[PDB]
């Protein structure tokens, strides 16, 4: 936290998660149940996305979240976007499922069993006891995690190349994409039309790059600790970091809305509905071509549009603890109002 | 119970069934008596599904759940699926009846005559008293009940294999089948797959290598006590091992709702209805393929919705009573969110 | 102790003239009960139409024994009910005599006499005279099983369903293990002869209990697994006879062999609603039943209060007199 004087502070209950900011075990705690909770909403909503699935109509326009998700890397789609069969999303759905019941019981195992800071164990729990000051053990969490999502990165290379096959919006049958590109000055000249690429190939040859960028990453914040030109740059608390990593999602959230509106072979035209028109009334929103009956909007429309605004408030949010990190009061702003 | 005050902590009413979680003589009445209200449950109410049988409709129909559970062991199934007489269900709901009875008697014998404690005799009791420190006397208790476990396994065995025949999937007629499974590498393969099985057979031999199974766990829990890395990870104490037994019987209850709803063989679809299918809307609800007149469900929906409901808040209190025994006291969330 | 006038008789359990007195008027009660409303129920009665839907209660089981009955099981006559009747009517004149006398004139304390009656005075400490009286009742029970079994020698036999003849039965069983193997075959047997056979094995099981507890008293573990007090006793013997109104209850329920279907009624059906209970195949809209359904009913309501009242002794006589005041704190 941010701690502008008055070291033994007190939060209350509104504000009740600043408590265990600055303990160790009830902050693995909390983030993995929020991860169990995440891996439930993820395996229980594909569970009653199946159970509310109908073949007799196109996809996108009832609703359908999470089975474009998984028909886009290719599951169970046959010919001409059609799904008759429906197993490994329910399988998924069940591994989804059990993996949140095994993350809940270990979020309750560090809530119970393991105590509050991890400076009073022996063995490997003292290595992983973390400090809000101490860069160092902060680089090491970095390092890992970049490490786990360049190999989230090649685990989805494998399976666009080798594990199985994605699908395409121009034969609309499985697609085992093999020979992608290699040159990086066309990635260097993709900042332009990422949006529209219209080619698989073009797209695993992107992500075995951003890949092979993550493992470099990784290993290079395994190695080397974190310099010294940056700590007179950067804050170094708890909120300076949440600070950091919630512009990163604001802005990821935002280029995750821009993707959605607009693609067609990430996001097939039969699965989510047709592409959408960014619409800006009192905020910009994507509205779509064709109304449909019951005052609906397709998945594409409900996925940009959430995540856009849920972007927007965590870009507020990242402005709201970044403000905190810098030394601002936030009753000063009461206090200018009331010297007014 | 975790001893926060001291071992005479007090106890509301809502709660008073803690009282005797270190008296160990009043245990054996609750939980007889419990025996006794499951034996009377499963007597008087096959005695009352009995009178309300119709033989020209299906069993799966109006809702008799009792009887197609007696009626896949073959007792008194003619062919194709139908009932010819109702007197081995009377006289098994009779039975049940009279073991209730005896069962209800121990209970209050046991709450009445013998003493609140079991280490006050003099003679056997001195050696059947236990408590809730020592791995080696509950190991021993484990053992005995493992061994029944594993007898009642082989008495299923007997009455498939010896005392009649069975139902099956297949040629829908009561089969005495011969010549159970002996490798198990079918039975390793059938981990993957236990949906569907297409074999009595398997299943029986199945039956034999569980039952085998639990009576060797049976004499290496009397034999052995725990080596001791099991005082290490684990737990000791009423409230922990009773956590343990209900995640255990909780996730009985979740494969026995699945398998109650996938499976068509060793619940026969004439008796029971139609498969279901998992249907989840606010909860996991596995409901029919058919519809019913007004409001009304098949048996099969009855077990398996039930059961996994039952399931669920099992769950929840392994859940409550893990809590418990790990030193919380539920009363820290309530001083929480003071001052 | 002091008892109250709404249940005072619990000062019967120290004094035993009115012990004697109270029990020997109860079934002079019942011996009324058998000898007058044999002479008032028989004006309902009439052989034109049947024995099961006029609801006749006590002559079923006099036409259970063989005595006015012939072939086709039809009923010609009324005499031999007369004298079994007039027989019932003066054996309760001398029970009840017996019984007011021993209320109005014997002495309360038996252990205060001079002649037989200092040897006759009980208590509910001792094996020894309870043994006694115990082996003087099983005596008098088996001699009870003996007139059954003379039944089937002395006046032409027992009555048959299955032939439709009072035949005499000369055909006894020496084997018991055909004894053993009857609890699967319970009121299923679908032989007359074989009842009697039955009777005489445990009319002689009778006599050798009574020979048992006249002989030797409890030899010292029943001292032990058992009580001997008022209460104790009325719990065991409530016991018992809850369990044969159960058994007699499933005989009026599923026999008829003994009790013969044309005369009590069609075979029953075993229900349960709100409480268990027997119905017949065939009803009747007058809102009445059968003999069979009616007696077995009433059987199984009574067994299962009595079976109450035998909880409720053993509970005030193991100390459990108002324990669960203590589950409110
Ligand atoms: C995703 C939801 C989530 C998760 C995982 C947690 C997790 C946690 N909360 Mg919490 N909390 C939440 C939502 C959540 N909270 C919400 C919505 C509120 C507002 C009602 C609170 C209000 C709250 C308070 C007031 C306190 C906690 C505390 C705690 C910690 C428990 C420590 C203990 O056993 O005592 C644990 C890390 C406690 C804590 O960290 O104290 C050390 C504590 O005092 N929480
Ligand atoms: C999303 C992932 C991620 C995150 C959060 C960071 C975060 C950080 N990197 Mg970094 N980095 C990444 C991916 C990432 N990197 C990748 C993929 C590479 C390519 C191999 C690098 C290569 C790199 C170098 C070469 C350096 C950093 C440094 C830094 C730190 C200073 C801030 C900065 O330079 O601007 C962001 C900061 C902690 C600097 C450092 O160590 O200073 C502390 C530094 O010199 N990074
Ligand atoms: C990375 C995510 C993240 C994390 C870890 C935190 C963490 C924290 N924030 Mg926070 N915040 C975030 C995102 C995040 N914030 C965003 C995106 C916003 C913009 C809206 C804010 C706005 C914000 C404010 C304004 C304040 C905090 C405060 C705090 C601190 C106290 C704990 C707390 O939140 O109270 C516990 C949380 C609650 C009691 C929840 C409040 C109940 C809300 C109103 C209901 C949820 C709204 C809605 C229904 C959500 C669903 C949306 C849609 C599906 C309908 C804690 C360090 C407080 C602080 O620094 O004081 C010490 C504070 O005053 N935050
Ligand atoms: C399955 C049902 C069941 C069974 C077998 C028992 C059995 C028992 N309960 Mg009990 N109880 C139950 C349900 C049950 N309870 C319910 C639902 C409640 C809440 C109303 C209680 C509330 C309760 C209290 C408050 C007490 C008992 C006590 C007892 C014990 C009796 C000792 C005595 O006579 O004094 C006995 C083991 C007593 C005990 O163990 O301490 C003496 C006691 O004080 N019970
Ligand atoms: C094998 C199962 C088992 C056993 C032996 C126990 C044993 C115990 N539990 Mg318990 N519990 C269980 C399962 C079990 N629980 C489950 C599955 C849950 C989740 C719901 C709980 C939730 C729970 C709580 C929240 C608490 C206990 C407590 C206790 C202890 C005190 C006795 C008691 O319950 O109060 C005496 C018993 C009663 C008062 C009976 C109440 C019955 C209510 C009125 C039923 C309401 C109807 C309900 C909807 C169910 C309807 C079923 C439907 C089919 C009709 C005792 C050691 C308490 C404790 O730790 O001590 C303080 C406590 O606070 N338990
Ligand atoms: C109408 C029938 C009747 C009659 C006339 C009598 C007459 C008598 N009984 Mg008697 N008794 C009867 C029925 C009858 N009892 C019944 C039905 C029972 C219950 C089985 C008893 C139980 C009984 C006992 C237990 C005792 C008597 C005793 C006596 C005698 C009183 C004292 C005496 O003379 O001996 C001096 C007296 C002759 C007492 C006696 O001494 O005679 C054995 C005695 O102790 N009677
Ligand atoms: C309904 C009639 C009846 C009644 C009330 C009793 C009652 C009794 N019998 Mg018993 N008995 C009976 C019929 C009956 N018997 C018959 C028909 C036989 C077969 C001959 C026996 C053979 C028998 C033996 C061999 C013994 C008893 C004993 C006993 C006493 C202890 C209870 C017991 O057996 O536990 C055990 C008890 C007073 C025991 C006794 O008096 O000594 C403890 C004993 O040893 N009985
Ligand atoms: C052979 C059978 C037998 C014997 C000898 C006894 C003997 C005794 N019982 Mg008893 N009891 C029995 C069977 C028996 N009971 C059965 C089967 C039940 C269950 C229904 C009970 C329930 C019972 C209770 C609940 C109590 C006794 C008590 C007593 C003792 C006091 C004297 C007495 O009877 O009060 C005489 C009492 C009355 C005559 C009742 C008053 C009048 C009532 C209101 C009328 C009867 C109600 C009934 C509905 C009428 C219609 C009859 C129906 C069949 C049509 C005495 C030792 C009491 C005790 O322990 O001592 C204080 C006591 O509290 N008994
Ligand atoms: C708040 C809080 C917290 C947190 C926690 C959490 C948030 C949790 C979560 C957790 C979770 C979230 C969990 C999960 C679970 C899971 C489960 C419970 C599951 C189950 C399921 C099932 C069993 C299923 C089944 C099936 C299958 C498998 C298939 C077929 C069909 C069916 C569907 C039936 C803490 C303690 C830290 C602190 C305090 C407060
Ligand atoms: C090609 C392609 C692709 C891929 C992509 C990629 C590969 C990307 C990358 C990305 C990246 C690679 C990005 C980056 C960016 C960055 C940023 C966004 C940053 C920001 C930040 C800032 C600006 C900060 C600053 C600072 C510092 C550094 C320190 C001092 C102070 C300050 C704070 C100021 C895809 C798949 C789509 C498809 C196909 C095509
Ligand atoms: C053949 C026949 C017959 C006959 C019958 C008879 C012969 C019967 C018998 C019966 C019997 C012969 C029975 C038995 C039973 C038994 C019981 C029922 C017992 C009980 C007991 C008790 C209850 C006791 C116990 C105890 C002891 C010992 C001690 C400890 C504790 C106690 C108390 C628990 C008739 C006529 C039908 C006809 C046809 C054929």
């Amino acid at each position: 936290m941010q701690t502008y004087g008055n070291d033994t502070v007190q939060y209350e209950w509104w504000a009740g998660n600043a408590r265990f900011a600055d303990q160790s075990g009830l902050f693995i705690a909390a983030h993995v149940a929020q991860a169990a909770l995440t891996a439930f909403w993820a395996g229980a909503f594909t569970l009653f996305e199946i159970s509310r699935f109908d073949p007799t109509q196109a996809m996108g326009d009832q609703g359908l979240i999470l089975l474009p998700h998984l028909a886009t890397l290719g599951w169970g789609v046959g010919d001409g976007g059609q799904i008759v069969d429906t197993y490994p999303y329910f399988v998924i759905g069940s591994i989804h499922l059990i993996a949140s019941a095994v993350l809940g019981a270990g979020a309750l195992f560090h809530t119970l069993r393991a105590p509050a800071d991890l400076s009073t164990l022996k063995g490997q729990g003292k290595k992983f006891h973390f400090t809000w000051e101490n860069p160092q053990q902060l680089g090491i969490i970095l390092g890992h995690h970049l490490l786990f999502l360049g190999a989230g990165a090649l685990l989805l290379a494998g399976k666009a190349m080798y594990w199985g096959g994605l699908y395409d919006a121009t034969t609309q049958t499985v697609r085992l994409v093999s020979q992608p590109t290699l040159d990086p000055l066309v990635i260097y000249g993709y900042q332009t039309h990422f949006a529209s690429i219209s080619s698989l190939e073009d797209l695993v040859g992107g992500h075995i790059f951003v890949g092979f960028l993550l493992i470099g990453g990784g290993i290079w914040h395994i190695l080397v600790p974190p310099l010294g030109w940056a700590k007179k740059v950067l804050l170094f608390s708890g909120e300076a970091i949440l600070s950091y990593s919630l512009g990163g999602i604001a802005l990821a959230g935002f280029v995750a809305a821009y993707f959605c509106a607009v693609n067609t072979l990430a996001y097939p035209p039969e699965f989510y509905g047709p592409p959408l028109a960014i619409k800006l009334g009192i905020f910009p929103y994507f509205a779509d071509t064709v109304e449909l009956p019951m005052h609906a909007h397709t998945s594409r429309a409900w996925l940009a549009n959430a995540h856009f605004f849920l972007a927007f408030f965590f870009l507020q949010g990242h402005l709201w603890h970044a403000l905190r990190a810098l030394g601002f009061d936030f009753k000063r702003v009461e206090q200018a109002f009331d010297s007014l």
